């Protein structure tokens, strides 16, 4: 994108997602008005159902160069406010995992059934256990084109900097965490993944991808690193009738240190949010396979 002289002045046209246009308008075009105010420029919007490119008019190239950048910033700003519909996944669900994940939740609700705000629905699907990456909004085509992009590019960085080789790295996930101040009222229970030696091959690898899709601005920054684990039990998901939280002291007295088996990490994917693929994972919007 490079600014063209019209016969007047100057122009910029952008492919902006129509998502974000109610965003640069603003209340009764409020927010469009000002930035065109600071920056002497006018700001096309293509109408409703017209579908085209956002048009940065103005006499000057350093007054349409400053609205572009104080555009960047809005839809910055705006994408942070939008439901995810993707997710950068690592599935950690091999029959053997999920046989050793229904054995803990039997165990857990065999056991533990008389400790507070404990039943048999606030677990993980063993299908769809698995490591999150990161979020992302992606609202139109485009954006998910890029994404797909960036974790095609991912395979090769994460290979050029041996994070991963042929065949994947190896995982064991064993052990129970929470990340909340009370055991005694918790509401999401993780297991946790580690690799031999506690190597941090994993962590690095999951780092660089969160630094892929920073770059590429479809991901925000929210935590300093990935935190290794993988969700077990979650009460947002209670069926049954802080009053949604459980009593988790006896879970990890009992089972801190289960042990649900080693995986081999082979691929990483990029998830659709709602929908699921008929192996019963999240259905798979790219992937990349090592």
């Amino acid at each position: 994108e490079q600014i063209q002289e019209t016969e007047n002045g100057y122009k910029l046209e952008l492919e902006i997602p129509s998502a974000y246009y109610k965003y640069i308008i603003g209340k009764k075009g409020e927010t469009k008005k000002r930035l065109e105010n600071e920056t002497r420029t006018l700001i096309k919007i293509p109408g409703h159902g017209r579908e085209g490119s956002v048009v940065i008019s103005g006499h000057d190239r350093q007054g349409i160069l400053s609205a572009k950048t104080r555009l960047d910033l809005l839809i910055e700003s705006a994408r942070r406010r939008q439901p995810f519909t993707h997710f950068i996944s690592i599935p950690v669900n091999s029959q053997p995992i999920q046989d050793k994940f229904i054995e803990f939740k039997d165990d857990v609700v065999r056991f533990c059934s008389g400790d507070r705000g404990v039943d048999d629905t606030i677990f993980q699907n063993p299908h769809k256990l698995h490591l999150t990456i990161g979020t992302m909004p992606l609202l139109d085509k485009s954006e998910i084109d890029k994404a797909k992009a960036v974790l095609q590019q991912c395979k090769e960085e994460l290979i050029a900097y041996d994070y991963i080789g042929h065949g994947g790295i190896t995982c064991q996930l064993r052990g129970l965490e929470y990340m909340n101040d009370d055991p005694g009222e918790v509401d999401v229970l993780y297991a946790k993944i580690q690799l031999q030696d506690n190597s941090d091959r994993l962590q690095c690898l999951a780092d660089q991808l969160v630094n892929g899709f920073c770059e590429s601005g479809l991901m925000n920054r929210e935590h300093d690193r990935v935190k290794l684990h993988v969700t077990v039990m979650n009460t947002l998901m209670r069926k049954d009738p802080d009053r949604e939280s459980f009593d988790a002291n006896n879970i990890l007295k009992l089972y801190g240190d289960y042990d649900f088996g080693p995986y081999q990490i082979n691929t990483i994917h990029l998830s659709q949010r709602y929908s699921t693929s008929q192996d019963g994972y999240y259905a798979c919007e790219d992937k990349i396979d090592f």
